[PDB]
């Protein structure tokens, strides 16, 4: 295996090292742009008390949150969002998408409205959740993995479980795999590689979370824990606790 990128923030004391980068000066491993109006600790604070405790290879995980001021440029949406800063040929070829996430029952999502998680800018492959369309029901509870807007793989989301995720995706075939996991298990694959149309500058995945609104719901703070977060090709590490690391 090779790390292209990492998003694991090993070498940030805190969250307010996400204000090194701008425009003008393209530092550190994240593009910190896609915010509301408050400053970073509204929206985005890490600690090792929220990261996927078996995953060894990341000492600090983030807690990003959605509230009251988390609306960028004008939309309708609510996002805190950060996206990978690299030179590394991570849309090319097959390259593989690593991350892990989880929610507690405290600023829990909110089940009535869209999420869309670790999305891709043309929402090629991303994780949903929430109610999305339809009447309201039991399937307003998963955790979906989506390829082309169409649900190919769901799992009850509940609190407190830590998902592990490996987007496998081909870039020249124009296809993506699901690798998935909980807890401390190795990532399986669980969806074999479906075709879509994978078109990427490669500065246009989205780590983070954007909601979408709905008639009659209003904001309510919501949390989501990440941590794991990195980009690898040539081979696929399936340990949570990353490349390098012992296997749990």
């Amino acid at each position: 295996g090779t790390i292209l990128w990492d998003g694991r923030f090993n070498d940030m004391t805190s969250s307010a090292d996400l204000n090194k980068w701008s425009w003008g000066n393209q530092v550190g491993p994240y593009q910190y742009y896609i915010h509301g109006s408050s400053p970073v600790s509204a929206y985005v604070n890490l600690s090792p008390d929220y990261k996927n405790p078996a995953d060894t290879g990341s000492r600090q995980g983030a807690k990003i949150t959605l509230d009251n001021t988390a609306y960028w440029n004008g939309q309708n949406m609510r996002r805190t969002e950060l996206i990978p800063q690299t030179t590394a040929a991570i849309n090319q070829g097959k390259v593989y998408y690593h991350f892990s996430l989880m929610r507690k029952d405290i600023n829990a999502p909110a089940t009535t409205r869209e999420h869309q998680i670790a999305f891709f800018e043309s929402h090629f492959t991303e994780l949903k959740s929430g109610w999305l369309s339809g009447a309201p029901g039991i399937s307003d509870t998963l955790l979906r993995w989506c390829v082309g807007g169409q649900t190919q793989w769901s799992v009850e989301w509940a609190a407190d479980v830590w998902h592990n995720v490996a987007y496998e995706i081909d870039f020249a075939a124009g296809t993506v795999g699901f690798w998935h996991s909980t807890g401390s298990d190795p990532l399986t694959r669980k969806v074999a590689p479906v075709k879509t149309s994978t078109s990427s500058n490669g500065a246009d995945w989205h780590v983070g979370v954007l909601e979408l609104p709905r008639s009659g719901y209003p904001d309510s703070n919501e949390d989501f824990y990440w941590s794991g977060v990195y980009i690898e090709s040539g081979s696929l590490t399936t340990s949570v606790a990353g490349p390098g690391q012992p296997i749990p």
